[PDB]
């Protein structure tokens, strides 16, 4: 499902591992309507941990997938993103998501 399309690599060795948590900061885009997953936190970026799925499968395989200071363009298909029930209005059936996200750091 996910594709992972960088625009900055990172390091290229430094990645999240199984007990850190991640930090990160995206945009989260449908194909050609709007932004419904964005992260204008305005003091603390969004977090999550890999191994406990607390995102969709297209972030903790993507961002599992970036490294430390890495940027990437991650285009989410329904199969890892919400399947087939998302949420009338902000993700409508089958609708693919993208998502521009930078790992800044790991917690």
């Amino acid at each position: 499902g996910v594709q992972v399309e960088t625009i900055s690599p990172g390091d290229g060795r430094t990645f999240p591992k199984r007990g850190q948590t991640c930090v990160v900061h995206y945009t989260g885009m449908l194909e050609d309507g709007k932004k419904f997953d964005s992260s204008r936190d305005r003091n603390k970026p969004f977090k999550f941990m890999l191994g406990k799925q607390e995102v969709i499968r297209g972030w903790e395989e993507g961002v599992a997938q970036m490294s430390v200071g890495q940027r990437a363009k991650l285009t989410i298909s329904p199969d890892y993103a919400y399947g087939a029930t998302g949420h009338p209005g902000i993700i409508p059936p089958h609708a693919t998501l993208v998502f521009d996200v930078e790992l800044l750091k790991l917690e």
